[PDB]
Order: C-alpha cells, then structure tokens, then sequence
C-alpha cells in the first residue's frame, strides 16, 4: 500500500507514513498575488543551463524524471533568494486529467493545467543526499504550463514518453537543454517550503515563475497517457499527479517584481 494519488493512498492519507506533511513550511501553497510584497533585498535570479547535460528520462510512477549528470558544476541556478550556487539534478511535472487543472502552486487560487519543477540542490552540501539534511538544501523552479500554442523545446520529451509509458521504465535521454523551457521573463514569488511528494522534506526553496509557458494541447495530452503503473499491470492513466495548496502558516511570499 504505497502513497500515491487515489482515493485511498491520496494526498489526505500521506500524513500516516510522513507526519511532516501537516508540517509548519508544507508545498505547494496557494500565492494570494496581492499579499504577497516585492521584496528589495532579493539579488537578481540567474539560470545558467547552457552547459547542462541530460542523461536519462525516467517514469517513476509518480511523474516522469529528465535526469541531468550533477557532478560537475554545469547547470546551476543562483541568485535570487539564493546564498551561494544550487545545481540541477532533475525535472518533471504534475498535470491534470483536464486542462483545467494540474498545477500544484496555484495564484489567487488558479490552477494551470500543469507545472514544471527543476530541482537543484545547493552545491554547500556536497552532495543531493547530504543536500535533504538541510533547511536550504534545495531550490525548485517552478514554472505553469498553459494550453495554446505549442512549446517546440518539449516536444523531446513528448516524443519520448512512449518508451517509457509505465512505472519503472527508463530511457536514454542526452543532450536536451532545458533553457528551451524557460518563458520570456523571469519575474518570480519566493517563500520556503518543502518537496510536494513524499517524504515531503522541509528543505525546499521555492521560485515560482509568473509567466507561463504555452504548451499545446496535443503535448499535454500525450503526459496523459503515460501509467502509474508498472508494465503487465491494470492500466492506471498518469493523470492528476498534484498535491492541492497547502496551509501557508507563518510564512510570507516575496516577488521579485513591482
Ligand atoms: N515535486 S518536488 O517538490 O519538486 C519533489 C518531490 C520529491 C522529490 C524531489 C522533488 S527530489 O529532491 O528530486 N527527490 C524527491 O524525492
Ligand atoms: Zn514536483
């Protein structure tokens, strides 16, 4: 009875195996863009990922991994809230069964149709491991997927998807660059947080872009039909894979923007 998305083993249900999910710094949250303040002491936000080097794509069951070799300092993303350099370790995303749902931030309770998360740990620690030890051991970028027009740099991924349709299965995936991710602006809401899966690690902090990319519906759909479960398994759509926002407690939620 692994945690998961369903009725029975949901996001109401992981606070049994991982108390920490009715923690005090619990992601995603829902960013109320009126309370939140622009903030004049955050340093401009820097994405370097033009030396970036992707290795693998894997479906985990939860989502899809793009793996990237961190043991060299290539992809790192600094500045911002940010002290010293965290480095890109993987990608993915949440999405929904409609296009009307499927993020896991939300703003002023809006829900996109699905959420990209590039995790990266922060290079003080040494390594990833030792990175979820600590309270700013990662940062997550994350980025809203809207459906319109379509985004050329993912359809990669979308091609790829097929070899990889069910839980456990991998698949070489080199030299795709993420900078053909990234929306026009780099305007972004900040606060601390945790991972939005289990073990939900308070250790996360996050960097939410406001402008989202326009992916088409057709891309969006092909995420649609990948599976939760594993090959030879009752087919279970990957769909819906999103925690809903969070209590935001003691926290407040900076922009980087006027
Ligand atoms: N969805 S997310 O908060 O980016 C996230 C969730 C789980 C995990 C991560 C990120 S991780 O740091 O790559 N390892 C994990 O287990
Ligand atoms: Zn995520």
């Amino acid at each position: 009875h692994h945690w998961g998305y369903g009725k029975h083993n949901g996001p109401e249900h992981w606070h049994k195996d991982f108390p920490i999910a009715k923690g005090e710094r619990q992601s995603p949250v829902d960013i109320d863009t009126h309370t939140a303040k622009y903030d004049p002491s955050l340093k401009p936000l820097s994405v370097s990922y033009d030396q970036a080097t992707s290795l693998r794509i894997l479906n985990n069951g939860h989502a899809f991994n793009v793996e990237f070799d961190d043991s060299q300092d290539k992809a790192v993303l600094k500045g911002g809230p940010l002290d010293g350099t965290y480095r890109l370790i993987q990608f993915h995303f949440h999405w929904g069964s409609l296009d009307g749902q499927g993020s896991e931030h939300t703003v002023d309770k809006k829900k996109y149709a699905a959420e990209l998360h590039l995790v990266h740990w922060n290079t003080k620690y040494g390594d990833f491991g030792k990175a979820v030890q600590q309270p700013d051991g990662l940062a997550v970028l994350g980025i809203f997927l809207k459906v319109g027009s379509a985004k050329p740099g993912l359809q990669k991924v979308v091609d790829v998807l097929d070899s990889i349709k069910t839980k456990g299965k991998s698949a070489d995936f080199t030299n795709f660059d993420p900078r053909g991710l990234l929306p026009e602006s780099l305007d972004y809401w900040t606060y601390p947080g945790s991972l939005t899966t289990p073990p939900l690690l308070e250790c996360v902090t996050w960097i939410v872009l406001k402008e989202p990319i326009s992916v088409s519906s057709e891309q969006v759909l092909k995420f649609r039909k990948l599976n939760f479960n594993g090959e030879g398994e009752p087919e279970e759509l990957m769909v819906d894979n999103w925690r809903p926002a969070q209590p935001l407690k003691n926290r407040q939620i900076k922009a980087s923007f006027k």
